[PDB]
């Protein structure tokens, strides 16, 4: 079921690279357009994925990016997914010719916490939230993207809470000083993503290191008021960043939190 025969597709543009190399835009069966992650040699843990490729293509959910399958029975494999024409979040908010409204960017949290509920209702984390692993279609909907990924990634870059890559920004203290990974990490890193969105796609902590970061989060100091967010929206994101894990929130909270908000501005 997982299977996709690679002589199905056919491939039309390079989109760029990722934590596992090119990916690319194409047609599936001449007519269907995808996304289709070429996987780098020694990138990956390949059998790891193949498994859990399986338990993937069963979250299925209008705001995460939806998994079509795998091509496994060569090398490089491939991973084939649902193509969203306007690519990364990030780059997309900051391109200014947006001029977007308030009420568009609460709907972009609001698309990341419908997909992060989702997960959550299926004790499924993501690992890595941020602006970064959110795409945006051709309708201006955002989607969740490469959800559970970073459990296969072979870097030690990109896997050490010390390396150059791993998301310092985007982790709550009990991450930075224990590994300790739970549903209520990813809530910090939805609050850190939903202040992404409203600053316009800013680097959290912009004037400091990751190390700094990590040592004013200890401190228990915080990111502040983006000038775009409402008060009763940076109360939404500031809930995500209680020091104590429990003290959080849950997706469905959050949703509903995210609604009221709608309803009121
Ligand atoms: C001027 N611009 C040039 C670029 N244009 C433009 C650009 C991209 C699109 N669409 C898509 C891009 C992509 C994509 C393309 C390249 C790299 C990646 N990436 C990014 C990050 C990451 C992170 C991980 C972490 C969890 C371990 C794993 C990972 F595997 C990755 C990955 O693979 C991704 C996202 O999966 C995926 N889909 C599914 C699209 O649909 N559409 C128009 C926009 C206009």
């Amino acid at each position: 079921s997982w299977e996709i025969d690679p002589k199905d597709l056919t491939f039309l543009k390079e989109l760029g690279t990722g934590q596992f190399g090119v990916v690319k835009y194409g047609k599936w069966r001449g007519q269907y357009d995808v996304a289709i992650k070429m996987i780098k040699e020694g990138s990956m843990s390949e059998d790891e994925f193949i498994e859990e490729a399986k338990v993937m293509m069963n979250l299925s959910h209008e705001k995460l990016v939806q998994l079509y399958g795998v091509c496994t029975k060569q090398r490089p494999i491939f991973i084939i997914t649902e193509y969203m024409a306007n690519g990364c979040l990030l780059n997309y908010l900051r391109e200014m010719r947006h001029r977007f409204q308030t009420q568009q960017l609460l709907e972009m949290c609001k698309d990341v916490c419908e997909a992060m509920e989702y997960l959550e209702s299926k004790q499924f984390l993501h690992r890595d939230l941020a602006a970064r692993n959110c795409l945006v279609n051709d309708q201006g909907v955002v989607k969740v993207s490469d959800f559970g990924l970073s459990r296969y990634v072979l870097d030690d870059e990109y896997t050490s809470s010390v390396g150059s890559k791993f998301p310092v920004r985007w982790s709550p203290p009990e991450v930075l000083m224990y590994s300790k990974f739970s549903s209520k990490s990813d809530i910090w890193a939805f609050g850190v993503l939903m202040w992404e969105i409203y600053s316009l796609g800013k680097m959290p902590y912009e004037r400091f290191t990751n190390s700094e970061t990590a040592e004013h989060i200890a401190q228990g100091l915080r990111l502040y008021r983006p000038h775009l967010a409402s008060e009763k929206v940076y109360t939404i994101m500031y809930s995500c960043w209680h020091e104590k894990a429990d003290e959080r929130p849950t997706f469905k909270i959050l949703l509903s939190n995210i609604l009221d908000v709608m309803d009121e501005e």
